[PDB]
């Protein structure tokens, strides 16, 4: 039987196969929601290291897009009438990002701009969090944190996301990925320092 509630959870960088540090938010969903169940992506979440596969970070960003529309078209189609929340931390982040908002990732050669969810599937997804984005720009309205710039990979100034008023994306000033600071330690935090946000919020979209 299909569940009323779905979650999926893609992990950071090198984290093991699983969820990695979405595990905060998915593990408070699942609990706060008993019968729903979830799913963890599966892509390289890699950055050229050898333990998880020797991808390079544009390849595993770019596998990892087509995993999550794969994973989240085909789950929607199995159970049309299940909401869907996603989580994503750091590159996991980044790889829903583009799979729900479009655009590309031109930084890593991802050229197609169109959004990768089918229709149904948007429909469906009612929250998103993201933690750590590398694509973060400050002033985005599903934004969250006191990064005033963005990282690496930011969307470019004038972006808007389709699908703005079902995420929330987190991201702190001293992180050096999602943010220009220079704090890493910062980037492995937000779990603590946002999951109950992060929760109220998918709370209020779910009821």
């Amino acid at each position: 039987s299909c569940p009323a509630i779905h979650v999926f959870g893609a992990r950071e960088t090198t984290a093991s196969p699983g969820y990695g540090s979405s595990s905060t938010v998915v593990n408070g969903v699942l609990s706060a929601y008993p019968g729903s169940t979830a799913e963890a992506i599966n892509y390289p979440a890699c950055g050229g290291q050898s333990s998880c596969g020797g991808a390079s970070y544009s390849s595993s960003v770019a596998q990892g897009i087509a995993a999550v529309a794969s994973a989240v078209n085909s789950f929607n189609s199995q159970c049309p009438s299940t909401k869907i929340v996603l989580v994503g931390y750091s590159q996991g982040g980044e790889i829903m990002d583009v799979a729900l908002c479009g655009g590309g990732d031109p930084n890593q050669g991802y050229t197609n701009t169109a959004v990768q969810l089918s229709s149904s599937a948007v429909n469906m997804v009612k929250a998103a969090i993201f933690m750590g984005d590398p694509m973060f720009r400050a002033g985005l309205s599903y934004e969250v944190g006191t990064c005033a710039a963005g990282g690496f990979d930011q969307r470019p100034a004038g972006f808007s996301c389709p699908s703005a008023a079902k995420i929330k994306s987190y991201c702190d000033a001293s992180d050096p990925y999602c943010c220009n600071g220079s704090n890493a330690a910062t980037h492995q935090g937000y779990g603590s320092e946002y999951g109950s946000q992060a929760l109220a919020f998918v709370k209020s979209k779910l009821g």
